[PDB]
């Protein structure tokens, strides 16, 4: 599960997305959905988000890894990189240096998404 | 229920943030939100939205919450929402109200305005974050 973390306070967008700072646009106020979207465009990389629920994590056929927007307290623009699920528990990698790849439970993921998904296959 | 709608194809945050302001009297351009709320190519940001309107003399609480939300009637309209309406990553709303099983929308898209929108679609939209603002 390798996640390259995050350094400043804004680039958590290009953190989940290597796992580039200008690519997106990354300003102050951290990368906006659209701007994951185009850098992993410039990539050579097909993208598809796609609002979704928990239902999910349900589907066997999923294709991992993949790019979660979630709020965490005022971070509300936070994303994690998501690389599978277990029992009911997530696997998850957030750039922030003192958590990176975590298990979550699922409610607790549930609370923090926004239901944006970013899937992205080359 | 008076709305600012947008004109750019960016300026939904700023859009959203006019439409409130305008509510508790401020009259401002959306040139200058734009500014305020650092709207790029990319559209407005939370945290965008967020700091404009500290900076516009608002106190603001965002929050994560669910459907639920709109059960409490001491609810105080109207407040900004993030949503997702296709490919339109970070659209914003207005909230002005709930009535029947429905809720009273504006929607900075000069082709939709204030729109009366079903609980159901609402839900699927919305991201569950809402900003509150007061004076």
């Amino acid at each position: 599960y390798k996640l390259v973390p995050q350094i400043d306070t804004r680039d958590c967008g290009p953190a989940v997305l290597a796992s580039l700072r200008e690519l997106s646009k990354t300003n102050k106020q951290g990368t906006t959905a659209l701007g994951i979207v185009e850098a992993a465009k410039k990539l050579g990389f097909e993208t598809r988000s796609i609002k979704a629920d928990m239902t999910l994590f349900d589907y066997n056929d999923l294709t991992y890894p993949f790019i979660v927007h979630v709020i965490k307290g005022k971070r509300l623009q936070h994303y994690y990189v998501v690389y599978g699920s277990q029992n009911n528990q997530l696997i998850i990698g957030d750039p922030d240096p003192s958590v990176k790849v975590t298990r979550m439970s699922k409610e607790r993921f549930q609370s923090e998404w926004t239901g944006l998904a970013i899937f992205l296959a080359p």
